[PDB]
């Protein structure tokens, strides 16, 4: 009323943009902008610099970082960035740790899917979406601290285990309940393959966004990696909007719903091609390149959902309602309910040994450069700005 | 014992904190008024940030303290960094003296960070021997500092309608002896304090106030600075040399204010007075010889004494071995009081008053009516507001 409520309501609040965080964010990202030799020239600049010099050294200390966490393995790996499976020093406990770089997500391919990525899995508040515990940055790499999926993604599984349209129908369909969470919140999840898909520790499925692609060395190729999502899962929409023709709604998760449901039945990918740009014009073509082979089992039905997820945009299914996905022949038996699922016991449940247990996850490179990022300013880019505020707690 | 996360929490509570709530506000703010230029908005970076936070500044500006908060009374002098405004808060309607330091001015002058240990003095002080800081905040074009009232006027202003008794000078330099003992042990010192920074408050004791040339001590209780300056007739030797880039100079320095107000409240004039700044200056080198007293006033002998023990070299100057070689002197002697009783003692001058509002112990003043000075719109960043940030804080 007399205000100074008024005021310090906004003061600390987690949705208010003046929350302690982004001051903090604040002052920090300003200060790692101003600080370089050319720039302080600008006697304004350097005198500002020396008196914040200590006390911004111990806000990086006090404050939530890197080296707060022990690496464990490198698990998966970005063209953005990457995925390391983490453990917090003092409490000793496991969370998986995505690094964004700043650089190469702000440069040009732009495309800025980190606030979208963050305010999802951080306010999603489903079982189907992984959690975010923390996020913080430096002048180099954003931070998400999310929670922890103790079984592998299904990228693992399929690697293990020829897969029963029964463990099938399982997967696809929480993947299902996973999709419309997220579409429930208007977000496009953009990127849904077996990578993204992880199981906890009742062998039930949660959606991520991570570290990612294949593989070393380039034979059997796994060329994957570009820009946006991955070559195998892309809708004909996606594709053409880079592209640059048109523009793609969440219609393209459900076409990558499609692609995975026909990698676990088939072994393959639908469009798979030697290189990307076979892939590329494989997908454009996908009316004529879609096959089976004979493909006894692969019940009629599965070949029937397959073929609704990968059709052309406004004739395929899933753009009327998820209700449209559910009512398919597919889904159909007495194992489980829609509304019941996660209840239920799972395929596969992960043979524990410790909290680290590592089998379920590879080991990766550990290795060289500090790649690049944002070149030394001759005056003020601001380069830092438009990450401010990115820092968030558990509560 | 304290985990990291508490410190910052408590970091961000703490009025002695830079990194504090309302710190990072006038960081936020700056970002704000010194970026947002629509040469400089044709970078994305930028103007995606401004656009972002822009109006929710302006969230932050009405509901800041700001100098609509306050109707101005009289003016109460003017610094040429600004004016002193006696003021009147609009809402509590309590009554306050309030400082104000030109953006435009300063940043011209350079001269931009001589407010820091003015600011600082004046909130943490805890002191009757010091003027309070209840606030200090900014606008784009001033800062402003608001301070407690002191209605008795300054020293100047009494010097100039009395005669005065060795005993009202014992009082006065006594309680300017425990002020300036106040500051030296929070670590700083007044560096030309003079009757202008004796202030008088409504029961008429004593306080001390314009801080802005104090420097915060480090090692050796030392200090120096090429610093520009204006009024040197109460100013040590040292100090003087100080700039030229002599040596370094103690809190001796302040001492020497205290024997040239001694010598200034029982003399009438000050003791190295001259028509010049070289005369006096000089003067000033030369007091071993310079310093002399009237045939016509007969000043008792330990009165002397004290001005000419304050009024020598620095190595051989009293209160160079601390603060009670001072109390304990001879001219301290007295019936009427003890050092531990002096605030709680009765004045030699107590001011009679009309009001809260009563200016009739000050001189009048009015206004420029007169125009006002832009930063101009900016090339590329500058900054002009960087060395102001942090610059805010209120009082709970
Ligand atoms: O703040 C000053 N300095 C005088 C001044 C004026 C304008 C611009 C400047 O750069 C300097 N002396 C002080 N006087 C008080 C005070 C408190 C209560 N009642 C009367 C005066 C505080 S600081």
């Amino acid at each position: 009323e007399t205000r100074f409520e008024k005021m310090d309501n906004l003061l600390r609040d987690p949705k208010s943009e003046v929350n302690s965080d982004c001051l903090l964010d604040g002052l920090d990202a300003l200060v790692y902008d101003l600080d370089f030799p050319a720039l302080r020239k600008n006697k304004n600049i350097d005198n500002f610099l020396s008196r914040y010099k200590d006390t911004i050294n111990k806000i990086r200390d006090l404050r939530m970082k890197a080296e707060d966490y022990e690496v464990v393995k490198v698990i998966g790996r970005g063209a953005f960035g990457e995925v390391q499976l983490v453990r917090h020093k003092s409490t000793r406990k496991v969370y998986a740790m995505k690094l964004l770089s700043k650089f190469e997500m702000i440069k040009r391919s732009d495309s800025a899917f980190f606030w979208e990525e963050r305010d999802i899995m951080a306010f999603a508040n489903s079982p189907w979406v992984v959690q975010l515990f923390y996020a913080f940055q430096d002048d180099r790499y954003l931070y998400m601290v999310m929670e922890y999926m103790p079984g592998g993604d299904l990228v693992n599984l399929m690697s293990n285990y020829d897969v029963p349209e029964k463990w099938a129908r399982f997967y696809t369909a929480e993947v299902v309940l996973a999709l419309d969470a997220i579409h429930s919140m208007g977000f496009i999840h953009r990127d849904v393959k077996p990578d993204n898909m992880l199981l906890d520790k009742s062998g039930h499925l949660k959606l991520a966004d991570f570290g990612t692609c294949m593989k070393m060395n380039k034979e059997g190729m796994v060329r994957c990696d570009t820009a946006v999502g991955t070559p195998d899962y892309i809708s004909p929409e996606v594709l053409k909007s880079q592209g640059g023709d048109g523009y793609y709604g969440r219609e393209c998760d459900w076409w990558s719903v499609g692609v995975f449901l026909y990698e676990m039945l088939v072994g393959d990918t639908p469009f798979y091609a030697d290189s990307l740009v076979g892939t590329y014009s494989k997908i454009m073509n996908h009316k004529n390149s879609l096959t089976f082979p004979d493909d006894n089992d692969i019940s009629k039905e599965a070949k029937n959902l397959i073929c609704a997820f990968l059709t052309d945009r406004e004739v395929r299914l899933g753009r009327n309602g998820v209700e449209e996905i559910k009512r398919h022949l597919f889904f159909k038996n007495d194992q489980w309910a829609w509304e019941t699922l996660r209840d239920t016991v799972a395929p596969v449940v992960p043979d524990l040994s410790s909290d680290i247990d590592t089998s379920n996850f590879d080991d990766l490179e550990e290795d060289k450069g500090e790649e690049e990022t944002f070149p030394i300013p001759k005056a003020f880019v601001g380069n830092q700005l438009p990450f401010v505020g990115f820092t968030y707690y558990s509560n």
